[PDB]
RNA sequence: CACCCGUGCAAAAAUGCAGGGGUCUAAAACGACCUGAAUAUUUCAGAUCAAA
RNA sequence: ACGUUUUGAUCUGAAAUAUUCAGGUCU
């Protein structure tokens, strides 16, 4: 649970050389210091504003008393006196792995005698460790554009790399060489696919407006460099390859010009447009001021529009004017189709007053709202602030609302511009020149991926390196050294990665699809329904056509040919699966049952109760299996008379929920693959990291477990371990989780039982994505899935059994297969044995092994 | 309902007590004013669509 | 042949709720 130190106001607890500085939180996380302890004589830095006094100052805790909040009073611990508690017990504390030292010379110069330089080398990590997450879905949905219907095994973004440009790939195209060839031709077939327009945010250059294909020239800057990153969060790449993101400006002159334009038509759609596109409202805004000028109108419009630096202001306008406009005369019907913009017209007015009015009234405001002894003043304390300031603004949100009338916005709209104003253009979030290339890069990262994960990118990419920027003003403090090697010396600019992925936080969104893209939107409808037409694909694309015929203008009274091209091809939740799923293969996905049930548990109660509504005409356990099994067999009318309409009807009211299901299962199936991608890339990781910590390791691309033997000293010696167990090898392992006795042990267990050649196709199976993107195969004899954790193991552990069928495997793995099949869930035991490789690290061993011990939000039950 | 560490206690190898951990995993950080983003419902208005 | 009225779907706009990630404050 909650842990009274942090809760008391203690940051973090340093330790440097002898003394022991204490920190506390500043505003926000930058890191303020509070007391440097020398043993039981403390001198306290920060005089005037104190965080927390301490009480008994001993020789292990330190015991301080806080006094923000309700003021708690904890204990810490010594971090000198970790590791030494029972023995001259004064000592830096290293890291777990016992690596710190290498981690220290490696990105700075030389070692150190602290532990404030490795706790920023475990944040620099740290971001390998949340871009493997959203560099591997990001090229997930990038292979399910071939659309292969078959054993998919290709390998073409994992191949690609910055070290070559577009120019010397064109001459690949009449190569001789009998691989080499096929790659162009698997470009080939790439550029020529009609789904690159699901993407069109990246791939399609504007140019009415009438926007096409980026050349050759740039698709292939954008596939490269999507898919270096990939290989980067994957693997190690010796050399300045695994530096590869910490210098892009080391990119080729085709790559920075693919990221100086995918990151201009969003920032200049917004910055050179801007007063085209608000046109109809910057003139009522004019018309309601009229002693403002209007150029700093729309400068103080596009601070509150777009930009929003000044828009938190501790109280809720969008909640303040609705008990200002509650019974008034703006509930009516007719105002319905203009609310889109009186109400942020009005919101923008009030904006205004909290800023050049009365901004006097608005800390009397918020000072109000921290003295909630109840809820109910607060909708009394906005109400009687709303009672005073209608009686201010009634006049002036009249002038807008009848100039806002059906055919007044039509007539402003047509005017022209001649406002030409400089004050706003200082204030304009900057174009592609004054940002730098890796802001650029995850910008282009995040036009392949959804805006739930978009949020979730480039927000803890504002944590990381803030939480880079708070050390770096903590050892610049206190005079420690600071200087990156100049190899590595990327994060410098750490202050400045903050302030431009805030601006970019500013204003992304996702990736937006074209308008001319319907056709092939369209026939990605009816290969995830199970819609098939027996003609030819050459001869059913014309039932595409003559069903749209643009840009819709569809035959009355057609039935389902144009059911599914009004609903669910402009619906959302088929927006996000068809730039994510393969397209005719997830039909197939849908028909196991278990699967399916398994994943609308953890699609909400109210969510399931829309939908068993929709279909039935009670309690949630039988609900859900009543509609479990109407998911899996879904059922349209092939390419009395009220039984096999109203069928029709319980198929066509479950569609966005079929949809939706095979969303959840098909993502939470690679988050969880995301999770042995970065196992993987943290064993290839630590192997040039041990290695160079003088542990003689060897080679690792012939066997994945090199590493977690070479720290705990075992080695084969005739093509198997005969090096067996006693006392002296658990504390002489090269690592600190290997110390102790019992989890030495079945690790070395489960390493006697686990060939190499097993290892070897499950190292290129989560790092190709290969155990789930052919589910369908796999996933076609489930007896139950209780958790996604069994839901992939045994997607991946028939990916293992499907190849070795008829290779030659040795008894110990072959009982694992059997074990598989005399069931149909998977292995338990076969599932330790395989992950081994990353057993070296313990806590990383035990959640990646055993579930309940996996998941963040569903703790469970160990081994033992 | 993990792993490591420290102190306290019984014991010889581990468990109890309360702790701490950004240097433990994907995972350091109370609470209540908000903001940005998207989830999913409900209500309203609207425009298409299917069927009766 | 041609218009209905309903029902059930999508979507867009507004409001209400709950969840999640992040930072803006404050004690
Ligand atoms: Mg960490």
């Amino acid at each position: 649970t909650k842990s009274m130190a942090k809760a008391a106001g203690v940051k973090s607890v340093f330790a440097v050389g002898n003394t022991v500085y204490m920190t506390s939180f500043g505003r926000g996380n930058d890191a303020v210091l509070e007391q440097k302890i020398v043993d039981t004589s403390h001198e306290p830095l920060n005089i005037d504003d104190p965080a927390y006094q301490l009480n008994v100052v001993t020789m292990n805790g330190y015991s301080v008393t806080g006094h923000r909040g309700e003021t708690v009073s904890a204990v810490t611990d010594n971090p000198l006196r970790r590791f030494n508690g029972r023995k001259p017990e004064q000592s830096v504390p290293t890291d777990m792995l016992c690596l710190k030292p290498t981690l220290e010379k490696k990105f700075f110069g030389k070692e150190f005698d602290d532990n404030i330089h490795i706790q920023l080398i475990y944040n620099i990590l740290d971001i390998e460790k949340i871009l493997a997450v959203y560099s591997t879905n990001a090229i997930y949905a990038l292979n399910n554009m071939s659309a292969d219907e078959n054993i998919e095994n290709s390998d073409f973004f994992m191949k690609r790399t910055t070290d070559e440009t577009f120019d010397d790939f064109e001459k690949k195209k009449e190569s001789t060489n009998s691989r080499e060839k096929a790659d162009f031709d698997a470009f080939e077939k790439f550029i020529g696919n009609y789904r690159l327009a699901y993407f069109a945010d990246a791939f399609y250059v504007n140019k009415k407006a009438k926007n096409v294909l980026r050349e050759d020239k740039e698709l292939y800057s954008v596939l490269t460099l999507i898919g270096k990153l990939a290989h980067w969060c994957v693997a190690s790449e010796e050399g300045r390859a695994e530096f590869w993101l910490y210098k892009l400006d080391e990119l080729k002159d085709d790559f920075k010009n693919v990221l100086d334009v995918v990151y201009n038509r969003p920032v200049e759609e917004i910055n050179n447009r801007f007063i085209e596109n608000n046109k109809v409202n910057i003139q009522i805004l004019g018309s309601v001021y009229k002693n403002t000028d209007i150029a700093e109108l729309v400068r103080s419009y596009y601070e509150f529009l777009i930009t929003k630096k000044y828009k938190n202001m501790g109280f809720s306008i969008k909640k303040l004017r609705e008990s200002m406009l509650e019974g008034k005369g703006y509930a009516d019907k007719e105002y319905d189709s203009v609310r889109n913009k009186l109400y942020q017209m009005t919101d923008f007015i009030l904006y205004t007053g909290y800023i050049n009015e009365d901004s006097d009234r608005a800390d009397d405001l918020v000072n109000t709202l921290r003295s909630s002894l109840k809820e109910d003043d607060k909708t009394t304390v906005y109400c009687k602030e709303a009672d005073y300031l209608w009686k201010k603004y009634r006049e002036s949100i009249r002038e807008v609302a009848d100039a806002l009338d059906g055919d007044n916005i039509k007539k402003l709209s047509k005017s022209n511009i001649e406002i030409q104003e400089d004050k706003l253009r200082k204030c304009f979030i900057s174009y592609a020149d004054s940002v730098s290339e890796f802001t650029k890069l995850i910008y282009l990262l995040t036009r392949f991926l959804s805006g739930k994960e978009i949020n979730d990118l480039v927000t803890t990419l504002i944590n990381k390196f803030d939480n880079i920027r708070s050390f770096l003003e903590i050892m610049d403090e206190l005079g420690l050294d600071r200087t990156f090697t100049a190899e590595y010396s990327f994060f410098e600019g750490s202050t400045k990665y903050l302030a431009e992925l805030v601006e970019l936080n500013s204003f992304v969104k996702s990736c937006s699809f074209d308008i001319n893209a319907k056709r092939t939107m369209y026939r990605d409808a009816l290969d995830i329904l199970g819609i098939e037409s027996d003609k030819t694909e050459e001869d059913i694309e014309k039932m595409i056509d003559n069903i749209l015929q643009i840009d819709k203008k569809l035959k009355k009274n057609n039935g389902l040919r144009n059911f599914i091209a009004s609903n669910v091809i402009d619906s959302n939740r088929f927006k996000y699966l068809v730039r994510y799923g393969n397209p005719k293969k997830i039909r197939e996905t849908a028909k196991c049952k278990p699967a399916v049930r398994f994943v609308l548990n953890e699609i909400p109660d109210a969510q399931i109760e829309r939908y068993y509504e929709a279909c039935c005409p009670c309690s949630a356990n039988k609900r859900r299996e009543k509609l479990a099994d109407m998911i899996a067999e879904i059922k349209f009318e092939n390419f009395s008379r009220t039984s096999e309409a109203e069928i029709k009807r319980k198929n066509q009211a479950i569609i966005r929920l079929y949809l939706t299901v095979m969303y959840i299962m098909l993502k939470n199936l690679v988050n969880v693959n995301a999770r042995y991608v970065i196992a993987f890339h943290c064993v290839e990781r630590d192997t040039k990291l041990y290695a160079e910590s003088g542990l003689e390791v060897g080679n690792i691309e012939k066997n994945k477990t090199n590493l977690t033997m070479a720290v705990m000293g075992v080695k084969l010696e005739n093509g198997i371990i005969k090096t067996e167990f006693d006392k002296s090898f658990a504390e002489n392992a090269a690592n600190r989780y290997l110390r102790n006795a019992r989890w030495y042990k079945l690790i070395l267990d489960n390493l006697k039982k686990s060939e190499r050649a097993v290892v070897n196709e499950f190292a290129n199976t989560v790092c190709a994505l290969n155990a789930i993107r052919n589910i369908n195969i796999n996933i076609k004899e489930i007896k139950e899935v209780e958790n996604y954790f069994a839901l992939y193991h045994y997607l991946i552990q028939k990916h293992l059994e499907n190849r070795f069928a008829d290779k030659k495997v040795e008894r110990d793995t072959g009982d694992f297969i059997s074990k598989l099949e005399e069931h149909k869930t998977y292995c338990k035991d076969f599932v330790k044995a395989y992950c081994t490789p990353f057993g070296y690290n313990l806590v990383r061993y035990k959640n990646l092994t055993i579930d309940g011990l996996f998941d963040k939000n569903y703790p469970g039950k160990d081994d033992s």
